[PDB]
């Protein structure tokens, strides 16, 4: 039985939620919107990239700039182009903006490949530099305390699901050969749950801070996918503080894409707040996108000194 | 070999493309001028195509010092040679769009890139289809092969041109485009091509229920006391689907025929990457092409599938 198990239920019986709301997204033609980018900054504006997808089709998605143009309401932003890729993500690397999705190769009709496409620069001129390896979902970045850039990986190919660690000095050296062969971290934490960071943040410890997906089949079987959290650190490879920070119930209710996926979210990140308290944004049911107001969930282990302000 | 040590082994193809500049027939020419994507340079377009009233076409963008950082914009037409980024379509991360009509809808094509660490490691065609404004993904062809174009045939079934040599073969729905239909694709009758590169750019149903193609071929001129030019023609020829022949191949534009413009670097001065052509109401054909990897124009020509039939599909979307 998944070791995930007990604190689902745990949390689902004694969370602290403060707030919560659905995200409003204009100039997509009534698509759904979900598993966006956390929110970012630049040049006086906030910004979210978004998974766009009619709600009746499967594997159509493409990521889009939204601009905020008011409380929890986001537009479509006319000047960015668009990138062919579900799961947008980003992060700040020595000063500039890297963000990835996953590119899905087809052969007639049907899903034949997948990975993950990195670009650099400024939001409204990304340039595409690297892919990851074929098959590998869950790769994301984050700078150092020292200035390197931390790399995690997630081996799902051969039946296992194991998270690896390695580094880079600077973005353009991220290959498959890096990539593919990381460090495996220590899982035994995770237990027999499988998922990734969604986002990971540079800690004033030094350590990191990663906002996770985690799934499990819990007993005919049911497909949980919760928000996690877990604290990594770089010099052992160990992971502690490893929680469950959200679920699909947490946010307001909206039907999932299909039945199977109402306990399914896919968390998108955090956003400290003036209150001590934090966003943490996630997309819910493959249809919506959504934040819960919750505790910092890296009490303890020192606060985000990275940033997403470009 | 006429070049002496220069080249061996000059291309086939150089006395044809020679005889071309002495004896061309050009009736006009113009550049097109691209508004709403920053100043960044426009090639490599689609042929123009209509669609709710309103003429459009794909574009190649890319900044004019930044060397594969492409991607396909939809444009809409502004006034007479000029086009602006229509702002409700999505762009592509593509190179060198193309788009044709298959059983009522479009389908859109163009070269996906991928990178290594910065470096190139492979690319592949990505098909897309629906219309023009709502364009759903559904394939991608076999790994490093560009040259892929579809066209529907006389009895309803999907022609496909492939590029290994070309190849040919036929499939009943847009959805049954795989790697391995392609891969296994007949080859055609490659004599008239000689040791030219290339392959088709646009295919047009005729009349007659042969196809008319739009082709791009080339080869590299090794220069005295100059840089290697990698040069490429607009081609046409005419192909019979029941038994593989090809008629009629022969070279239809040329850089020089354009307004001059700067290519992207040196070696692409006498580089012309075809579009396709649309017919005029006077019966000549407008030819679209990309110029030296930065600039879309077209030259005035005379109908190059002149005794082989009509064109007869259509890009009315
Ligand atoms: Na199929
Ligand atoms: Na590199």
């Amino acid at each position: 039985p998944c070791s995930l198990i007990p604190a689902k239920e745990a949390f689902e019986r004694e969370k602290k939620i403060y707030g919560k709301a659905i995200l409003s997204f204009d100039g997509v033609n009534g698509y759904d919107v979900y598993n966006c980018s956390i929110p970012f900054t630049y040049d006086g504006k906030t910004y979210i990239f978004g998974r766009v997808e009619k709600k009746d089709e499967w594997v159509h998605s493409n990521s889009i700039l939204f601009e905020k143009v008011g409380e929890n309401r986001y537009r479509r932003h006319p000047a960015s182009i668009t990138y062919n890729l579900e799961d947008p993500f980003v992060v700040k690397i020595h000063g500039e903006m890297v963000f990835g999705g996953t590119h899905v190769t087809k052969n007639g009709g049907k899903v034949s490949d997948y990975r993950c496409e990195f670009y650099h620069g400024t939001p409204f001129n990304l340039k595409y530099f690297s892919s990851g390896p074929s098959k590998m979902k869950d790769i994301r970045l984050v700078e150092l305390a020292d200035g390197k850039i931390g790399i995690f990986t997630h081996f799902r190919t051969e039946g296992s699901c194991l998270t690896g660690f390695t580094t880079i000095d600077k973005v353009e050296d991220l290959t498959v050969e890096v990539i593919n062969s990381a460090k495996l971290i220590n899982h035994r934490p995770f237990g027999d749950a499988w998922g990734g960071p969604s986002q990971v943040y540079l800690l004033s410890s030094g350590l990191l801070g990663c906002i996770s997906h985690h799934g499990y089949l819990l007993d005919i079987q049911l497909r949980i996918y919760a928000c996690t959290s877990f604290v990594f650190d770089p010099a052992t490879y160990e992971v502690y503080n490893f929680k469950i920070i959200g679920t699909k119930g947490c946010f307001p209710p909206c039907e999932p894409k299909l039945p199977h996926l109402a306990d399914c979210a896919f968390v998108s990140g955090i956003e400290m707040r003036n209150d001590g308290k934090c966003n943490l944004y996630s997309g819910i049911g493959d249809v919506a996108e959504g934040y819960i107001v919750i505790d910092y969930p890296f009490e303890g282990y020192g606060k985000i000194v990275s940033d997403v302000a470009f």
